[PDB]
This record gives C-alpha cells, sequence and structure tokens, in this order.
C-alpha cells in the first residue's frame, strides 16, 4: 500500500518565536503507530511566560509571514465543529488544549490525542502550523463571543509547521 | 477525503541562518487535480551569484536547523538514481538548478509532473525544500555522489513545503 499509510509515522514541529519572543524555542514529536491508533505528543519548550498556553493546530500551514497568519481561516476544522477541549466531542481537530510553562519558562509537553491523524485521513495534521498562544485556552467555556471559535487564548507566541521526520 | 479533491495550494517559506540569514524567499505550488501538473512560482533573494541545486529532501525535520549534514537524502520513494527534472531516472525531489544573478535574486517558474500535492507516494508536503551551496550536476558529474545527489554541496537555505 501507499507508504504514507503504513507503519508508525513520526512527525515533528520546530517551535520558535520571533522578534521580542525570539527566546521561545522548542520542539514537539508526534507519534502514531497505526491508522486507528492514538497519537502521542512529547516535547519541551523553553523561554515561555509562566502559566498555561493554548496549543492549537491551525488550518493554514503558511509561514511565509513568520508566525503571522494572514488567512482568517482559524483552527484546523475539517468536520466543522465548534471549539472545544481535547476530551470534548464538539472540538476542532486542531484543539489540543493547554500546555503549562513553569516559573523557569520550561514547558514539558506530554499528551495523547485520538482525533488528530499523522496518516492522510481527513484529520491529517501534517503540513499545518502548530500554535502556542499568549494565554490559556478556555476550552469553549469562557462565555466570550470567541470562546467557541478558538477558546479566547489571545495572540501567538510561537509557531512551527508539523512535518515528517 | 478532501485531501484528494479540488485544487491544492502549497507554499514553502525559504530562509537561511547564520552567515546566510539574509537568504529569504518563498515558493508557491499549485496542482489543480490529482495526477495533474504542478506549477511552481516564487523568488529567493540574497543568494551568491550562480546556479544552485534545488531539491526536496526525504526529511521534513527542521528541529536541528537547516544546516545539518545528517539528512542529505533526496525524496526518493521510487528508488531511482539522482537526475535532472527532465530525466527519466530521477528522484521525486529532483528539481534541478535555480539561478541567482549578481543582484542575488533568483526568479523561479517551473512546472513539474513528478511531485504531488496530494497524498500519493509522490507527496511532497511535509518535506524540506533545500537550496544548495553550488550547482546540481544532474548526475553527470563524475563525483561518487553525482548519482546520489548531484554533488551540490552543503545547504544555503531551507523551507518546509506546507499547505497554504
Ligand atoms: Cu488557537
Ligand atoms: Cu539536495
Ligand atoms: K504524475
Ligand atoms: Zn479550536
Ligand atoms: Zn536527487
Amino acid at each position: 500500500v501507499n507508504y504514507l499509510f503504513r507503519g508508525p509515522v513520526t512527525a515533528v514541529a520546530a517551535i520558535a518565536g520571533e522578534g521580542e519572543h525570539a527566546g521561545i524555542k522548542g520542539s514537539l514529536t508526534f507519534l502514531q503507530k497505526s491508522l486507528d491508533g492514538r497519537t502521542v505528543i512529547n516535547g519541551t519548550i523553553s523561554g515561555l511566560p509562566e502559566g498555561k498556553h493554548g496549543l492549537h493546530i491551525h488550518d493554514s500551514g503558511d509561514m511565509t509571514k513568520g508566525c503571522y497568519i494572514t488567512t482568517a481561516k482559524g483552527h484546523l476544522n475539517p468536520f466543522n465543529l465548534s471549539h472545544g477541549a481535547p476530551s470534548d466531542s464538539a472540538r476542532h481537530v486542531g484543539d489540543l488544549g493547554n500546555i503549562y510553562a513553569d516559573d523557569t519558562g520550561i514547558s514539558v509537553i506530554n499528551l495523547t490525542d485520538t482525533v488528530i491523524s499523522l496518516f492522510p485521513t481527513p484529520a491529517f495534521v501534517i503540513g499545518r502550523i502548530l500554535v502556542i498562544h499568549t494565554t490559556y485556552d478556555d476550552l469553549g467555556r469562557g462565555g466570550s463571543p470567541v470562546s467557541k471559535v478558538n477558546g479566547n487564548a489571545g495572540g501567538r507566541l510561537a509557531c512551527g509547521i508539523i512535518s515528517y521526520v
């Protein structure tokens, strides 16, 4: 069969900020053993402001303008659902929740997801931008008009394209 | 499965680092239909004058920066030898040479029928596009890596091919 659909797939994202956030640097590894399997996500980021930060996969993979996303498209959402928590049934494919940075600015990313895919199914996330937001994802529960659009997590601190190892 | 329908648009943001952080460019890839031709357009600035190999590599991993010497393998799912874009024996990732003149500007307009923006075995999204130090010898160079990668030297700049 087409080798893109075979065996374990490993993907990575090099995460970096720019300008005043050029000190935010890290990486994530995505591992999915089989088409029907969960995806494990592991990594570290350093240089972050302490506290929670939304972690989302965007519909665009376009980084010609750095971490500035020109398109208005929003989070990766091929099933046209509303913004939710990773464990919610009403979520975008790109809704991976919050990560946490300690007071030294280190974040240990350690999570598993059953909605994203590293295989070319409709939930494919390769070739899209992974975003680390300024503040926390309210999981669609904040009562803000944009709570159900993107969790009201603010601007972008750092970005990277999810791609093949 | 929408990854195999309609027209697909992809982009690569090309950048150097270190002594070559002035190298900056972008390319757009357009493929209107599965198995249709792919049209490539863009520009790169800041390059040393002359010809530079342009290849899609097997890895998309940018986590060690662009200038590694660990990932020299071109995208080659069909296990052929390195060649020119028009050669019959070529890698999927073999896009030949671009040219930069004395301004350091390279203008790129290409059409390819080997790469794919759809997830067939010739899929190039999620892989690194590499601009090399010097020219691709198109497999006609006599170095022991002429048929492996065209003997184009190290890397000047990279960019991941991703969805628009
Ligand atoms: Cu977001
Ligand atoms: Cu090359
Ligand atoms: K073809
Ligand atoms: Zn969302
Ligand atoms: Zn080659």
